[PDB]
């Protein structure tokens, strides 16, 4: 290095670019590192959060969307990304998801999250500002493995709560006793005094593409069992018919481990992250359900929800 | 002979060899001497004790204990750095272990990880080797959030297997009934399947100040009973007697989720951190019972280890 | 225009551009814009406010008063460090100044040198640099063992030019003789032709803190009676005011061995390194008076030489 | 590094080398060094002090010419090195008189030193001993960048008191006006009360090879004056002649600021390193001058210094 580490070496390029307006080439022998270097830490600075973009205006997301997702559902903060084509979902949304977050978040508050795709990327993106801010993180379900890629890339200053037990019990009755253990029972009340909230949202349309399910959590011919049974879509496990009720046929209900969906209701802000098109019913029957009450998504997305 | 006695012959040459830097051969016509009679001279300087080397250093006595602990037991590798002598004894424990680890671990293979202050310090030096090498990490024991303030300071995109559970059940059978779920079960092969373990070693003698008890996996009232029934130090929390042997009447142990010690003896490299003269008892019992094979401790430590 | 008024299109690229990474191109097609259309809207989008770019970094203030201490005052390289908010201020000072001087010197150039704590605590930083690029240094005032903690943790086979007498003499009389003497004029004459200097400045308001007064080159007395005179700081003795005028009426002056704060301008780049928000005032006047063309310090202070 | 400082890697390779008798390659690869690197640091170890070589034998020097010397001269301590044609003499003096030093120095004392070769390289391989035991070091002259091959190859934690002034100043006006200021009288105080004293002694044979000409301290027309007056050598620039008392015609001894031969002799233990035939007779004027009470000289000069 030259006596500063990365982080003031990031801010030092950040600050020629955009405030000095320099090339990518002229601040290459001006901070004396390669003209590969320069580049490769301006965009290791937006991935980070050191570099934070701000669009001011009321077209930041899809205006009209957000404002129809908004009224027909009685929501109280809406997002939706302007769409783009063969791309990771859960990436693009990770993205927005942080931001809305980065405002309904103040600091040393509580932050209950779920697993998946969609919030372990949000995770990553809110990195920087959970250290900040000093937020405390605590899981809504079991698991621990299936929370490595949002927790494990973060600092290790901060408080994360992590319930001790498996997603989801072979049996109901061990997990009425797992749900029992000090440690299992001390979390999920830590869980459902949290502040905010930040899930995802799997579909049963999704087949065998459903985080769920590639995750080994629950078995292919569970998913078939769960469909035909009128259920669209879940949420920690739990799952849902189009109209927004538990259906209280499955199995799986009673083996997890982890805040039951009528207990994170007690959470004041509930933001669900979730895109795709296959995943508008099932998106749709969450917000009606009043399980979220807040949503991040695209707008391929919010037009098919609106749609049908 | 230029008039000159063998011990004025050696002292000569050895003046000229060490003090002059003079080749085995210019110094042997320069007392007039065949080249193999000055080497023969040399020879039996040291061996008779006119010709001693000492080295100057506080290092001297760490290289000393190392080959004492390496004799009187069966250690593979043994480190001791300076004790309380020098600045933060506990800071560099785990710069000790963390490079013995290094030249211990072969790209992509296994490390299976104790909890603890020593181990989690060890943890996070070897966070570069760790990310660079793909080395891949599982957890000995239950506790999940006991590794967090280690696997926390590391990189999301490295394989790190954790067992999903608490350390300790409530009871015997609760325990019994977690291991036996496919989660649970599946980390603890893979556990003994690593080729390196870190671990740091409790003692009894610790009192309250011991890591064990202060996170509250045991009250002082067990801990005075382990102690009655002849337990003298801990690895994950199996207690042993002074012999090596694992104490048999408690039952902290079978409420355990976690590998049995006798199984940890499977992985081929066994590594123990521990430092502090209290320790001295527990980290001795540890290696005749074989539960490490290899020890990084201080040189405090260690003196007290040779003493008793 | 898909529907979409300017704004709604400078947000929707700004989009693309920053949060999906597009090139400027493939954002062309995607919104059905010409590409020359396309980089037009992202440049009126920073001109109108819409699109904003803000470093989210401890270290953005840093830069900040780095470039206000750059216009208000003609400075060659400036330097700002964060503050006590971050541990070891002083510390730091030294190890900043050491790289400032790392980019200023050349294989072989003369290193003129002042006493004092920031400057001997540069002076050990730079050790490595100095013999690797064979630095050649010279003290810019008496005082000999004043510079020893700084010269003294250097290679001996390191050129370092010394004056041969005290710091300040008993009489200008004593002092313009000593300053007569061949092997003193002639490390005066050296000192002139350096090629880069840097120097501490102590401030009057550090009352009998200032390093020059706790050394006891100046009585509790002179300090008061300097102060009185307008003095507000110093470097290597010599005092000035506010303005950045030297003292006249200072008897020390005159009787001080060493380069005059006049000759010292002769040197093309000099540094001062000072911390401490008690040295603003004098810092500040350092400059008017142009004696440093070059400023390491703390980002307290900056601000403080900034208000005032 | 491999997570230990050199000084760790020198003890660890010392160790190997002799206590467990290790090729110097096979210890190549048991620290993961370079076979070059290995015996770079072994001779840096021996170099420094790190690997001390013991010589338990009367005859460690040359037993003959010492208990004569010490008898004809009445001296407190004798050290006669082996002989070596065509070598670096003040550099083979300076390792016996080290040794010396070390078992004439209790902790914590002061040692006055002299300028010269010979003082200079004793001092260099008394660095080590002079940290650890602590020793305070105060020169006997002024000069102050003649002592810098010594006392800047030193760590720069130890006390080291110097004459703020020049050797020799332009009129012996000048000179005692030096003498008096407080700087420089305080030091002449600290000077005297030295526990040992190590001066090197030059020879009016010498003519332009003697350090006190070569440093342009003398002119080679101002020494024969010198040596046409009937003076054999000096020590700090007092001169004398072959019954070794001071040549009270020279005008350089009224000039010099530092401690006069007189009283130089307040000094306890006062050895004097010189080698060279061309010393002999100075060397031995200065024995029964009673300047110094202790001789390191090699073997050809002591044989010298016997016969005439
Ligand atoms: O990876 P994602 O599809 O975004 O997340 C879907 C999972 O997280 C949701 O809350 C449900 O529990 C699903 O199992
Ligand atoms: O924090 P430390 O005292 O270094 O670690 C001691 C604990 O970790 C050890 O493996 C044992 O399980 C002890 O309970
Ligand atoms: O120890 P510091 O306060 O940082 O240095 C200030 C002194 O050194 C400066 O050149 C001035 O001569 C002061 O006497
Ligand atoms: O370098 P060396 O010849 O060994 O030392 C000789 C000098 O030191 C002696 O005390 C005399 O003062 C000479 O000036």
């Amino acid at each position: 290095e030259q006596g500063m580490c990365e982080e003031e070496q990031v801010a030092r390029i950040a600050w020629f670019y955009y405030h000095d307006g320099l090339t990518q080439s002229e601040i290459s022998d001006r901070l004396g590192l390669t003209r590969l270097k320069v580049s490769r830490l301006l965009e290791k600075g937006h991935q980070s959060g050191i570099i934070r973009v701000q669009i001011n205006s009321r077209f930041e997301g899809c205006l009209e969307y957000e404002t129809q997702l908004r009224r027909q559902f009685s929501l109280q903060h809406v997002r939706v990304i302007p769409g783009l084509a063969d791309a990771d979902v859960g990436g693009r949304l990770g993205i927005g998801a942080a931001h809305m977050l980065m405002s309904l978040l103040q600091p040393q508050q509580m932050l209950a999250i779920g697993f998946g795709e969609a919030t372990m990327n949000t995770l990553q993106r809110l990195s920087g500002f959970i250290s900040s801010q000093q937020i405390r993180l605590v899981t809504l379900s079991g698991g621990v493995g299936s929370y490595m890629t949002g927790i494990g890339q973060l600092n290790a200053a901060c408080s994360v709560n992590i319930i001790p037990a498996p997603l989801r019990a072979s049996s109901a009755d061990i997990a009425r006793t797992l749900k029992n253990e000090n440690c299992v029972k001390d979390v999920l009340l830590a869980a459902q005094a949290a502040d905010v909230a930040i899930v995802g949202i799997g579909a049963v349309s999704q087949q065998d593409d459903a985080t769920i399910i590639r995750s080994g959590y629950i078995s292919q011919g569970e998913q078939l069992m769960i469909g035909r049974k009128g259920a669209v879509g879940d949420i920690l496990g739990y799952f849902f018919d189009a109209k927004g009720d538990v259906v209280t046929n499955i199995k799986i209900h009673n083996e997890l481990i982890g805040l039951p969906l009528s207990a994170l209701k007690t959470i004041p802000v509930r933001v669900g992250v979730a895109g795709g098109e296959n995943k508008a019913e099932a998106i749709a029957a969450a917000m009606k359900g009043g399980y979220i009450n807040a949503l991040v998504t695209d707008q391929d997305t919010a037009a098919a929800i609106l749609r049908s």
